[PDB]
């Protein structure tokens, strides 16, 4: 369902692993989902069709 990776603060992207490959998707521009901290964990949720670059911990 959920595919994990790390985000780029400079580019506001999430690079996630799926099917043995890395995929780079823009993070949201929303304040509490964008990449605020370089290399923060991020997730692509394939069920909900959404990205978050401020995943909880
Ligand atoms: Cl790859
Ligand atoms: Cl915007
Ligand atoms: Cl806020």
């Amino acid at each position: 369902s959920k595919y994990g990776g790390e985000c780029s603060k400079e580019h506001n992207t999430c690079t996630y692993r799926k099917d043995g490959k890395d995929h780079i998707v823009k993070c949201p521009s929303a304040d509490n989902k964008k990449c605020k901290t370089d290399r923060h964990h991020c997730e692509y949720d394939s069920y909900d069709r959404k990205v978050d670059c401020q995943t909880p911990v």
